[PDB]
């Protein structure tokens, strides 16, 4: 059942795959009856988020002479034609936002462009293309094995938590939990 697996976030810590220590797994964007959607696949790309708009049509951003970028990933293999960007609440904005939660902002079509280059811009935002979508009531089987970390995101905590800097803060949230991922107990 689940009362809405929307802003809830499930720990599952890969052991490598393709990623190597630059954020992995975020949240769980809603929970319907037609499936579950959400950005936990983890799989990034070697094209950057301030590459593709400069190549395309945004070519004056504001860089600077940094010139270092972001790595944008894929959130999964469905929703491929839009890159959904993930912010904070940021002065009084809002014209193509679909509510995640009450801070938590999901902003993919034109308005982001808006949101950035002025003083209205967002502190933190992240960017996936696409998004996953899990089987219709199987992941909460698979939650039920204990096979995955559920965990709740209070608002804050799903963007800021504490808000300074965090690596592994999804784990931390529950306190350092392991175990319940990798048995290697395959042929038994």
């Amino acid at each position: 059942m689940f009362g809405n697996l929307q802003g809830k976030f499930i720990i599952a810590t890969p052991e490598m795959d393709d990623e190597y220590f630059d954020r992995t797994v975020i949240y769980i964007c809603e929970h319907n009856d037609n499936g579950t959607i959400g950005v936990i696949i983890n799989t990034p790309t070697d094209l950057s988020v301030l590459e593709l708009l400069t190549r395309m049509d945004f070519q004056m951003a504001k860089p600077r002479i940094y010139t270092q970028d972001q790595m944008v990933l894929n959130g999964g293999p469905v929703n491929q034609d839009r890159g959904f960007i993930v912010h904070s609440k940021t002065d009084h904005e809002f014209t193509h936002s679909y509510k995640v939660t009450d801070d938590i902002t999901l902003t993919t079509s034109g308005d982001v462009l808006d949101s950035f280059g002025t003083q209205t811009a967002p502190e933190k935002f992240i960017v996936c293309l696409g998004c996953s979508t899990w089987k219709p009531h199987q992941l909460e089987q698979e939650i039920a094995q204990n096979y995955w970390l559920l965990s709740e995101a209070n608002n804050q905590t799903l963007f800021e938590t504490s808000y300074l800097d965090r690596w592994v803060e999804a784990n931390e949230m529950l306190g350092i939990s392991g175990i319940l991922a990798p048995a290697g107990r395959a042929l038994e």
